[PDB]
């Protein structure tokens, strides 16, 4: 998905260049990012967090793997939502330890979290385990012998508990840059009878320097499509192009981006080449995005 | 020592005839074939699944199938079976089932997985956890032992199989915690295709205070992809009829009687009543009128 | 014994035949269902009996137990006695079950507190004591079982989790019939924020055979009322039998059949004034209720 | 002692107007008489009894008039269906010791043999308020070796949830069980722990065993005979005219608030150096201590 | 070794100081200012009625419930109560709210509130007895009491009464703000209330007509009806221009204040148009700014001045709104 | 390092506040109040009672309780937590309020150090992401409480948004004070009335009466456009910042039109993009950085 995202693509003067490192557009939340990166390189971020704050498919992510390529290529960077936490399979300190764990990266560079599963056949089937990992770690770090991005979309899903965790995880050297987002305005904070803006509450949003991205225009939604087509090795008709920015401005990035995969399918089956309107438009027929399906549903 | 040996959503025999989605080299859909009848665009998009199940493009993602009740949703994903092999297990549950006085969710959850992953020696891992368990002697918790499950894992690891198909009908009753299980569950390689279905547009995620297409969550949505199922004609519904009734082994005057029957209440119905005026038949509309539809039995 | 002259159910009902008096049409539905039942085809299906009360929706499933034969165990529980301070809702359950199937008498014989030394003591059957008694009864069976009928009155009162206990043993074959009964139409399913019809999941509702029961005429009430009469061996006035008649109609022939022994009690056959005494002396719901209302 | 007068509810089950302490309420009292020859000629197997109606009209004293017609050692404990709510034990313990308080054995209840025989007493401790279920087991064998089952009166009946409901119910299929005795002045309310309505908030699966009797509201000349018993079993002196102001007094608010301030205005004469409370006594507490209806406005 | 002491109690926020008695004449009759109390003649009176009951043994198995808008003395006419009831009687005051405790049960925070009432004179609480006898204490508990403990307290208490060596003084507890009480706490207070050795209970609220909690049903005062048949319920009406005074003045001389009289009718107007403990808590800031002006005796600047900047709960929230 | 100017109260020998002294700067009245308060705790009258510093976000009430920490003396621990804190997934509330209240009690050894910071210290990298919980044992806590009493500082403990806490956690801060080596308790909150959390009451700044009655409440009113300047141009000192007399104008303005908070975020930032800082680099800052204000409305 953030395949293309080798950096945030700004100049010597932390100004965005229209299309570089894989950023297309997006200006604003790139130059405002680039402050950031250089805020986190000059040892100033240190107890503080970042939101993005936009509409669905506005590079929200894209910013939090740019961030994550420009900090340094072996950085770790892991990408959940709030909803994750709440875990038949595990508590939310565990769903968060684990998050937080494969954020830190040790150069030997391994995650935390994968050196935690190595010294611990399908998923149809420990504390001490992390004492002992986090002991190892201590003495290696100590004979000579890397904390990442932590992006957590869909925040407002998190409650004061989870928030409380995220808090004082910020309090640690080790810790890695949180980047928070969320395309919510003033919601309930869950677990709580209070409103506040993007569902957080006023200790956390203090202690936050929040970015917006606004959408993409059809020439700058063409761009990132034809981008995404590179990187899944799909060649597309400047009409089709045409077609599925269309497609991607009614309904959104993502589902227009669902389509590439299938079209390329369907035009493989026709035994053909080139991604034409015609395999745009069956696709688009077949497969229904959320607008459509909920509406046939009412 | 584990001991390898049963009818699944067979036992009821409701898709007895559907032996695979009935389209031809183009994945298109032939009106009626391999017991699927009309349903053209729902079956075409099922053909473009199956080939990406085959290609090895389905990999992290899911099918939501949208329809009114009796659209043959359950049909298309036992359809998909068929067409994934003869062997391939289909196990289909409905989301309310997951909360029981029996076991947690995420035993409801791992049986249902465990159910859809079979075992060709093809048996499911599920029947393999049964068999080799403590139990007519277990007849009147329904959880199976971590061991066991171990131990079934260990041999059948030892001797490698065939992941299958696995229905989630009403999925809008799951709650987030069970939703993240699926999607945790999507990433593994030895998952089966997960197939949820709804009737429902915008509604309440369980077990939170935000509403979402379907009463699914946007990290789940984002991962599936969603096929619509119309409601059927008189003439695709007495050829729906017709199958059944073949099936469960008829005057062209009461298969007219039938269709209307059907249109006017639901398939589910419709098929329900062939069972019942076959009985009175061989005992020599009264069957309509003795067993009623949630319609009038809510209103009267 | 409320259902002491129901001795069963050509599946054409006669007007009064084996303690059954009118209620035609569910008569001659529940005779499909038994034939549905003796036939093998019943599996794994369960029956809904809609209609308000007092309807004769217990008496039918009565019948069809006798129906099915004199030895076939038939046990009748309400919604509402799932929910215990004394068990769980999966003992409450599974003793309903094994009450149908008794078995649960072998369990309580075989148990350490019973009867008066179980009398208000500090409710659940052990594991281990249902495990020897399932292993004696396999035992017997192999050397050389009568699954009965299960009624469950106020369905609309169990939860998703029940429903989903009650789909389960539906899909075993020493299972009972399973009968359930409501009076209401569409309804929350307890546990759940969706309505459904009588309170049923889609999932259940799918396997059911529905069944209404119509309210009883003067007629109907008299007939019904005099063998009660019988039964609790009284004997009115032809008089009194007009007035409880018209009681049982304006309120409810439970209410009606209540009033039959206490006029018994208040000197040789009950007359008018004995069934008037008796009815200003014990209140029926509708009068509690407006009473109250003030 | 608010049921001392209390000594029984004629040989053809028809209440005298004033009688074994009983006064009017004459149809709840012939009600009552069909319900113990009911119990008597053993027809009330599996069924209990409802008195429906306003606070103070004799719903307590008809129960305490059942124990005493039923025997004179007849064990009858009188509770609330809030009391099963506690800090100090289980619905399930308040419950088997209502019950237990309730059955006695001929020499005593079987509650009072449960706590003889436990360690805890002596004499604001701890601690659960519950019995051993061993002790229980002993005492129960021991009596079992070697009964009277009393009457269990459940005012505020409405106040009990389905699980409650479902514990009384089971109670009702035991042969050593006590007649059960349910009040309210509720007409449709919730079930508690249920999202239903239902007559009285009992369910229908108990309502359909019950035997409901509803008690009318006292007269003039029938309150004031009632206050009249009450001074007497108090041993208090009031002036006629003194009656007349209590039984005005006891209209307006309830005969419970009446009969509360026999024992204040009592005291008020004593205090006065009075032998006979006369109408200023009964005035000076009326405005001393306050009813429901003054307190919640004045608040 | 059961080991007893006493400990200073509502004492040592002192509100109460002056309160040393009803100030009943000897026909249970009250005089306008007397051992402290002034004015509310009316409930004062009624008091005077539960004290002759308790006295006479006639307050057996009932309570009683001062209904009364905040700072109408239902603490000072319980504090009354117990001064009445003898100097050695232990007096403990308690909030609703405090049963509901992170450190402790409602049956701990309950059975506390119940010992602290219950004197032994070898005059010591059994509570205080309870903590003496127990591993931690003080500074050394410093950031429930053991079953085995308080059943070792009560055998040795129960001995020495027996002897008579102790003599057991139950006290009065006191309960406001009653309506945040639950169900099952009311329950508690209805089985302590059939004890022997039971304290004088006496509950307030400023209510009407509320929920019980952990119900759905309304009650007057948030009491349950079987609660409530049990209580004696005592009214108090809020304080005059000249009542309010006299109540600010005694307080003055209490904390060894002295002002002018002019400032005494700002203080007046203030707790009339507050709150009579607004009033009483600016008594002490007052001085203290008086005291910095190197003054002598407290004028209206002073009262004036103190008002300005400690703020009263109708001030605070609309400031806030 | 927000209050790092903050060195007391300012206030003359009559308890008087000077206009700019100690760090602080104007909050004439609420300062003035907080030295009557101090006065209170010396002259020991403040005995069984607290503090509430009701005031809209940014009107120095943090500042106020770290000035009356200094004024108290230099040694005296401070420590400043929010009530949503409490809720934790590491510890319980008991716990999250024994650690706040063991933070704010020092031991002067010649050096203060904290009970908590020696409760860690004798307790068995990294920590936060290990495992882990989070709690202190019990028995480390006995065993430091009772060296620590054979060999104390109380400090000041400063809780923000009060109306987060529920009627237990009230309960525990009642309890708290009727203790002598217990540190001051300022509380702080922005609200007027509402419910008090656990319960269905309301009440002024969501505190029940028994607490309320107990408290000495300040108010804190909104800072001028001189105050705000002034409070800005310590903020850059501290930071080592230098800005335009200009940009000190545009920063004031951003100020008063958003929160002190976010004028004070803006500071760091616009000496980043500067390497003296001038209204271009606070005005691109403001433009790349968000408030609550826009950020919501932006979402809206
Ligand atoms: N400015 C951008 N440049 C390049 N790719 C982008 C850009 N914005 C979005 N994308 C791509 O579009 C897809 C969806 O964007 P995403 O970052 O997930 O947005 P959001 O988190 O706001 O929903 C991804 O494949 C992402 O890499
Ligand atoms: N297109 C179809 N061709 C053949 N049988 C069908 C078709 N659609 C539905 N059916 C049959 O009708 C019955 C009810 O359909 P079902 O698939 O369960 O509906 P739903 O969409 O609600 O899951 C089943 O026996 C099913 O096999
Ligand atoms: N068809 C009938 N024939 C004889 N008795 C009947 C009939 N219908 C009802 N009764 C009797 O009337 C009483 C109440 O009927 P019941 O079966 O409990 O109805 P429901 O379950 O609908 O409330 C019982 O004593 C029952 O035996
Ligand atoms: N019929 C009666 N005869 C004599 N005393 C009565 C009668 N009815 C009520 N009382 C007395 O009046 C008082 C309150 O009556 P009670 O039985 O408690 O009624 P309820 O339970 O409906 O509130 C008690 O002292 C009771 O003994
Ligand atoms: N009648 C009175 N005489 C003397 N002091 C009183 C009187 N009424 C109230 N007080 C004093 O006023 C203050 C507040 O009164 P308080 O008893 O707490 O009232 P309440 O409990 O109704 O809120 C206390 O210091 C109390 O001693
Ligand atoms: N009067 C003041 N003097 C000096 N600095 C102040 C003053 N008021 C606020 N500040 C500073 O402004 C910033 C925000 O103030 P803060 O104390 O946190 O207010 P609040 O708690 O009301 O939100 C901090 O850096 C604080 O030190």
């Amino acid at each position: 998905a953030h395949s293309h995202i080798r950096g945030l693509g700004l100049d010597d003067a932390l100004e965005p260049r229209q299309a570089s490192q894989g950023m297309v557009g997006q200006l604003a939340a790139r130059r405002a990012a680039g402050v950031v990166l250089e805020m986190i390189r000059e040892g100033k971020i240190a107890g503080r967090a970042v939101l993005i704050a936009g509409q669905p498919g506005t590079g929200k992510t894209a910013i939090a793997m740019g961030m994550a390529q420009a900090l340094g290529p072996d950085t770790p960077f892991t990408a959940i939502a709030g909803s994750e936490i709440f875990s038949l399979e595990m508590s939310k300190t565990e769903a968060l330890t684990q998050a937080f764990r494969r954020s830190i990266g040790v150069r030997i560079t391994v995650s935390l979290h994968e050196i935690d599963v190595i010294n611990s056949f399908l998923a149809l089937f420990k504390s001490e385990v992390r004492e002992q990992i986090n002991a190892k770690v201590a003495e290696w770090r100590e004979e000579g012998k890397i904390p990442g991005v932590l992006f957590i979309d869909e925040v407002h899903m998190l409650d004061i508990e989870s928030f409380s965790f995220l808090n004082r995880a910020l309090e640690s050297d080790m810790a890695p840059v949180l980047i928070m987002a969320t395309n919510r305005g003033i919601t309930r904070i869950r677990g709580t009878s209070y409103q506040s803006p993007h569902g957080i509450p006023i200790d956390l949003l203090d202690r936050l320097l929040i970015v917006s991205t606004t959408p993409y225009s059809e020439k700058d939604t063409k761009q990132i499509l034809r981008i995404r087509c590179e990187e899944e090795d799909v060649e597309m008709s400047e009409d089709a192009y045409t077609v599925l920015t269309r497609i991607g401005l009614e309904t959104s990035l993502r589902y227009a981006i669902q389509l590439i995969t299938a079209a390329s399918l369907v035009c493989r089956k026709r035994k053909g080449t080139e991604v034409q309107v015609d395999d745009i438009k069956r696709v688009y027929s077949l497969f229904l995005d959320e607008s459509r399906s909920t509406q046939y549903m009412k």
